């Protein structure tokens, strides 16, 4: 009845509230992902302790095939669900459970208004413009197992010279297309959010790959079924739309 | 044990092969669905026989509350799996199991080219252009069932006078699209492929919603969970990308 959820900070899905005094519990955060959970528990009838994941990581799998994360926090039932951008894939889905997607998205390209670059395989056919992704993140294991000759090769590129085309996370990757010359891989939804605030960046070519974003559980987990009939409902009734519209929307640009 | 999969004739996902003497089994059949389930079965290993819906519906509910289609096929357990567009619903999510989405698309307008209507408000503020939608589909339900204004607005028009607005299956849509003043409210992926075999014809809009289709299984199937980690398999190795390029593509439209 009450549901310990794990999250990771990440605009404008988890984010710090703005108060003149210190903020605890549930209290400390808003977002897309805090307005999801709202709505989910008035749907599901649960109430929630929502826990920052303490290595600050999404998940992914060492040499050794140990997972870190969110994801071994609901393989450890350290908690009962995920919520947050936790990309669904085949690596993730054989150890965890996830709802159906509250949102669709795909890889795409961040990079500067007002150049000749057009695609991935603009990217792809040169060396002069850097281009990589986030270190161990879901797209950048996309490129290391792809077997597209296009993307084989942006991935030989990524990972030479000790992956200094790597970024360790996205704010890094931002400032690194705001101040270089430099493209960087990421998931659609947050280029969106990211050119809304930033008029001089743009998303280049389309979307990659589809893929979508759901809420994790442990994998036999009763919940995930329940959670994606609600999203379903949410979906259809509108409301994930305009969630999204409220997070997502910036002051316009000229 | 060999799966029995319930499916549905439905452009470019399953159709008649072409052949001079008669066809017989799994051999009738070609399209973007036998290819899914050859895949399918190739990951999981699995035999299968496909079977057309003995009633040729889709699913929906009557007024007693009954099933009907594939999705009933599923409830019943005369099915192990259907694979065809079949829309992944509330409704449907509350009655059976399906695996996470091979496609994702939205509901959009197919009209002629070359007019001045440019979005779903620019038909519901008129009476002189006719639209509608398949009777009983997933589209017509989200208009039914729609709180949103211009929705609404949309629904009166296609119930009005019992429903003639409305058409019983896409091909007499379409038709009616080419010959009268009528636009036609459809998937998009259908869209896609409509429009690029009638020059005539374009997308009006963007999607005014987003969903997915699913492979579906009766609920508590072992292979709901199996499909969907096959699918995210196909999806990240590029594979259902290069099967709708496969089946899509039309050379003759401008
Ligand atoms: C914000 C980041 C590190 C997360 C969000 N979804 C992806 C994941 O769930 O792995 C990561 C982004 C990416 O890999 O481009
Ligand atoms: C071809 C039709 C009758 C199917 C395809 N998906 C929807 C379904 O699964 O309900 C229907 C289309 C629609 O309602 O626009
Ligand atoms: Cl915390
Ligand atoms: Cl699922
Ligand atoms: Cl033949
Ligand atoms: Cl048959
Ligand atoms: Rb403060
Ligand atoms: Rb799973
Ligand atoms: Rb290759
Ligand atoms: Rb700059
Ligand atoms: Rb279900
Ligand atoms: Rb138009």
């Amino acid at each position: 009845r009450t549901l310990i959820v794990t999250t990771i900070l990440e605009e404008p899905y988890v984010m710090y509230r703005k108060s003149d005094k210190p903020l605890y519990g549930n209290d400390r955060f808003e977002g897309y992902c805090l307005d999801l959970l709202k709505e989910l528990s008035n749907i599901l009838g649960f109430l929630y302790d929502v826990k920052l994941v303490p290595d600050g990581k999404y998940g992914a799998q060492n040499d050794k095939g140990e997972w870190n994360g969110m994801v071994k926090e609901l393989i450890d039932h350290r908690a009962d669900l995920a919520v947050a951008p936790l990309t669904i894939t085949y690596v993730r889905e054989k150890v965890i459970d996830f709802s159906k997607p509250f949102m669709t998205l795909g890889i795409s390209i961040l990079y500067r208004k007002g150049t000749p670059i057009d695609s991935a395989d603009d990217l792809a056919k040169q060396t002069k413009i850097e281009y990589g992704a986030v270190r161990d993140g879901s797209t950048m294991t996309f490129f290391k197992k792809s077997k597209i000759s296009t993307y084989e090769k942006m991935w030989a590129f990524m990972s030479s010279r000790q992956q200094s085309a790597l970024v360790k996370n996205s704010d890094e990757g931002i400032q690194r297309v705001l101040t270089t010359d430099y493209a960087l891989l990421m998931e659609s939804t947050s280029i969106e959010y990211v050119t809304q605030r930033n008029c001089n960046l743009t998303q280049i070519g389309g979307l990659i790959d589809s893929k979508g974003y759901g809420v994790g559980t442990p994998i036999g987990s009763p919940y995930r079924d329940k959670i994606t009939i609600a999203i379903l409902q949410l979906q259809e009734e509108g409301k994930l739309h305009m969630m999204k519209e409220k997070w997502w929307r910036g002051n316009g640009c000229p």
